[PDB]
């Protein structure tokens, strides 16, 4: 079984043909298996998996691979402490985490992130991030808050005040309360409503069109990523992926975070990004990425059409 799973690890790490048995792995077993199994390759081996994957893996790929292995929660809390241990911040991070997790999740990592690090989430992100930007504003909102069913009343009446505020040239002072009250308290079914009843109001008009009037750079990026995952994540995760493939080059790391938080659950990417980008999803990480990490994220992204494995 899990002796098994080891000696595979081992044996694609020898042989370059093989690396891609360390995506099949990641994707037949679910990630309490998976970090068993990198637990018990110590035991095996003698050898920590992280040292082993060095020796053998180019640092995109590794820590690809090392993301893969571990619970969500876990993750999670390891990419926000990332992110703001130390001298910068990784603000980008902090946006696509908080996000596009559940308001279950984020309830059970504030208290994990706490057993980890003796640290308060929403505190380490407040401190590192201050709270002037309205990207600031909306993550600090959604790591100390909760999502709450509304009625059809309240909808209606930040209906006409999310229109204002979308008029306006600029957040205007009136208009914080507004945008964060929305986009980071709303439950998904009403936040799905607001954006069907905004398009019936407004003779079709848009709402995350909206957005990319409003706001601009990281702001912007945050508000519609926010949309996205409350009206549907395969759409976010598309979002962001497009995002992590940007111009010149591409951005490794966004892309690990983003595929191996959410390849599992958001199986309609792919669909999705050729829907709103109009090229196969495939077709843009061969121009972007070569060899086997391509490979790979090309791979996660797949969708999975069958019942996981067992260890
Ligand atoms: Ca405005």
């Amino acid at each position: 079984g899990v002796t098994a799973v080891v000696q595979k690890v081992v044996e694609a790490c020898q042989d370059e043909s093989k690396r891609l048995d360390l995506i099949e792995i990641a994707r037949s077993y679910p990630p309490n298996q998976l970090r068993n199994m990198q637990r018990t390759f110590q035991a095996i081996t003698g050898t920590f998996l992280d040292a082993f994957l060095k020796k053998h893996l180019s640092k995109d790929f590794e820590s690809l691979v090392l993301m893969l292995y571990k619970p969500r929660a876990q993750l999670l809390c390891e990419l926000i402490r990332g992110a703001t241990k130390g001298a910068g911040t990784d603000e980008k991070c902090l946006v696509d985490v908080l996000l596009t997790i559940e308001t279950h999740e984020v309830r059970e990592i504030r208290q994990l992130y706490y057993q980890l690090y003796n640290d308060s989430l929403g505190d380490v992100v407040r401190k590192d991030c201050g709270d002037k930007y309205m990207w600031a504003k909306l993550i600090n909102a959604v790591a100390t808050g909760d999502r709450i069913p509304r009625d059809t009343h309240e909808l209606e009446e930040d209906l006409v005040l999310v229109r204002k505020a979308i008029e306006t040239k600029g957040v205007k002072k009136d208009e914080v309360s507004t945008w964060i009250r929305i986009f980071a308290t709303y439950t998904r079914a009403d936040f799905r409503q607001l954006h069907k009843m905004y398009s019936a109001k407004y003779n079709g008009d848009s709402l995350r069109a909206g957005v990319e009037d409003e706001f601009q750079g990281l702001d912007e990026y945050a508000f519609k990523l926010a949309h996205d995952f409350l009206y549907d994540p395969c759409c976010a995760a598309a979002f962001s992926m497009n995002v992590a493939f940007a111009g010149s080059g591409s951005d490794s790391n966004r892309l690990n975070r983003i595929t191996a938080m959410h390849f599992r659950e958001c199986k309609g990417c792919k669909y999705y990004y050729k829907k709103v980008y109009g090229q196969a999803f495939d077709e843009r990480c061969a121009t972007e990425l070569k060899g086997v990490y391509g490979d790979a994220i090309k791979l996660l992204w797949e969708p999975v059409t069958v019942p996981l494995l067992s260890m």
